[PDB]
């Protein structure tokens, strides 16, 4: 069941946020600061979806406000997307972690399979409710909570995809999840920063 009875009969997003601060679908409210809703309202054409909350989002209280997402505004910018007018969430609405010695952050731990599927029924909420023209899936987490567990972002990059159980029939792009553009070498990072400004140009343009 996980978090369908947490979820409210209700499309307003700012009342689904509310109770989503109090859901218990799975075990990860207990040691995060809050849930992280999704950002943005009901008009927007374009939803866009990452893996979860990161430590800067977890006391944020929105989402991609940290390093991935500085790098995902340079990408919206360059392919003319407005942030302002898309809805941006996560896949899972409370931040998994642990922390290291020596550590200069909280490390976020990968969202069990189990722990998407239970988080699913505020996505669906979320799609209900804003109706989206298409929805840009960043990252495996989050392509896979939508076009199942063995799908691979690798294989399929910016293409438009269309799945039967996802409210409305949006169309789908999967694309890299920008914490992977952080770090790794220069020219890798340019050929994959390229790609994902592709990817979001596909979905603008569906
Ligand atoms: O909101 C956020 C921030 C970082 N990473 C994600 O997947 N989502
Ligand atoms: S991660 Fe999702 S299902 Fe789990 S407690 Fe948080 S809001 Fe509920």
């Amino acid at each position: 069941a996980g978090a369908q009875d947490f979820v409210p009969h209700t499309a307003d997003l700012a009342e689904l946020a509310a109770a989503a601060g109090e859901c218990r679908g799975c075990g990860l409210y207990r040691d995060a600061t809050q849930a992280v809703f999704g950002a943005g309202g009901r008009s927007a054409r374009i939803m866009m979806i990452g893996e979860q909350p990161g430590d800067k989002e977890d006391l944020a209280g929105l989402p991609f406000v940290g390093p991935a997402g500085r790098l995902l505004d340079r990408a919206l910018e360059a392919a003319d997307i407005d942030r302002d007018a898309l809805y941006v969430t996560n896949a899972v609405k409370h931040f998994k972690f642990t922390r290291a010695a020596g550590g200069k952050r909280r490390i976020h731990k990968t969202p069990s399979r189990t722990e998407v599927v239970a988080c699913r029924p505020w996505l669906i909420a979320e799609m209900t409710s804003v109706e989206p023209d298409v929805v840009v899936l960043l990252g495996a987490t989050a392509a896979k909570a939508l076009l199942g567990n063995d799908f691979r972002v690798t294989q399929h990059r910016g293409e438009v995809l269309h799945v039967d159980d996802v409210p409305g029939d949006p169309a789908l792009v999967a694309t890299v999840h920008p914490s992977s553009l952080l770090r790794g070498p220069k020219e890798e990072r340019e050929s994959a920063f390229a790609g994902l400004v592709d990817d979001l140009r596909v979905a603008a343009d569906v």
